[PDB]
């Protein structure tokens, strides 16, 4: 029976933590942000999109609790493409996604951990690691603390300090990338009353993925289940500068390029949000190994391979992350040390591929 400190309460944290309280390890998961079910109290978006991959991955470490997350998930059959002009194109889908609203999955999936022998540590902040053949010494500020354990898995997003304490053990190939990406989250609200067609007080088709293609810029909408629509748009952090230098020119830009949300949008509330949105940049990073030889410490999630929102699909490919770490622990009879080896040796190729399509398809766009 042994111990494991995962450094992040995130998607993939806690998802990593809820497969190793499965199989029987002393999970204790870390997070230096605040209990986010707590009222007293980091969502990157409101929702998020789920393909078949990662609810699989769901299902293969619970396949009970599952479906009781996933039952406000709502379906996408398309896109729904809006043109200058303000008209609308469905185009089917190869893979299907679902939208499902992100604090949601992660309260579900903590609140999964507390049913279960697991220990939650909130408002400590991992700093140091020093790292033994046997336990790593795990130093945490909240005032310092110090707990021992059997291998330190991080999750701790893509500024990962689990991976620059991994680097002072091991040799690892890594590159760190800042993007001129930038996204504003907007609001469409429900209906005031029930649409017949969509199901729901929904202003537009609830079951597509709304896109307005613009040149080298973007916005998107995905369908919340109270009827409201949970807006994105991505441009440069350039264009986005010269525009919130003036309310006007923010409205008239919406206007201007998004005729067609006039009905379902209040645009001061847009220009309020272009205005004052946190300017937080966005990096891609790539790592190799992911894991400490003798099966001491090994990376998932953001921490080994973040990418380009919306082009690339992080929580999915953090989920298949955990799903095949989980499948090499159990055909490696729990030798952790040969496992998490040939997480590497079978991961990173997989992973290049992943994250290049999609830095690739940004950068067409940009
Ligand atoms: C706008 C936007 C839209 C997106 N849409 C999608 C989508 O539709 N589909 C999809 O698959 N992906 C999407 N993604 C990507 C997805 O959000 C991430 O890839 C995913 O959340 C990865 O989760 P993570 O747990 O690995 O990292 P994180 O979510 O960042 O979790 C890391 C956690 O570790 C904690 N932490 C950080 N530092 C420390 C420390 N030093 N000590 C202790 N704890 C620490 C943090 O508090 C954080 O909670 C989107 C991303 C963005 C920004």
């Amino acid at each position: 029976s042994e111990s494991v400190a995962i450094i992040g309460a995130g998607l993939v944290g806690c998802l990593a933590a809820l497969a190793f309280s499965k199989e029987g390890y002393n999970v204790t998961l870390y997070d230096f942000r605040q209990d986010p079910r707590l009222d007293t109290t980091n969502l990157k978006s409101i929702n998020l999109a789920i393909s078949a991959r990662g609810i699989d991955a769901l299902k293969s470490i619970d396949p009970d609790a599952c479906e009781h997350i996933l039952q406000d998930m709502i379906p996408m059959k398309g896109r729904m493409i809006h043109d200058l002009k303000g008209r609308q194109e469905s185009q089917l889908y190869g893979e299907a996604i679902n939208s499902i609203n992100r604090s949601v999955l992660n309260n579900s999936l903590l609140d999964e951990l507390e049913k279960s022998t697991t220990e939650l540590k909130f408002g400590h902040k991992l700093v140091k690691i020093e790292w033994t053949d046997d336990k790593q010494i795990c130093h945490f500020a909240i005032t310092p603390h110090t707990e021992k354990y059997d291998f330190v898995i991080g999750c701790d997003g893509a500024y990962s300090a689990t991976r620059s304490q991994m680097q002072r053990k091991v040799e690892m190939d890594f590159s760190q990338e800042y993007m001129n990406l930038r996204y504003i989250e907007l609001y469409i609200p429900p209906t005031e009353e029930f649409k017949p067609n969509y199901g729901g007080n929904f202003a537009i088709a609830p079951d597509h993925l709304h896109i307005w293609p613009r040149h080298k810029f973007m916005l998107i909408a995905l369908a919340n289940s109270d009827g409201s629509f949970t807006s994105t748009f991505f441009g440069s952090k350039d264009q986005i500068s010269d525009l919130i230098t003036s309310k006007s020119r923010v409205r008239e830009f919406l206007i201007e390029n998004f005729p067609d949300i006039i009905n379902i949008m209040d645009l001061d509330d847009a220009v309020k949000r272009f205005i004052t949105y946190p300017k937080e940049s966005l990096v891609c990073v790539n790592c190799k190994p992911y894991d400490v030889p003798g099966g001491k410490a090994i990376l998932l999630g953001d921490a080994a391979h973040a990418m380009v929102p919306f082009y690339g699909q992080g929580m999915n490919c953090g989920f298949e992350d955990v799903r095949i770490l989980m499948a090499l622990l159990k055909k490696h009879s729990g030798d952790r040390s040969r496992a998490f080896t040939e997480y590497t040796q079978t991961r990173h190729k997989d992973l290049v591929s992943i994250t290049e399509l999609a830095k690739r398809n940004y950068k067409e766009m940009s």
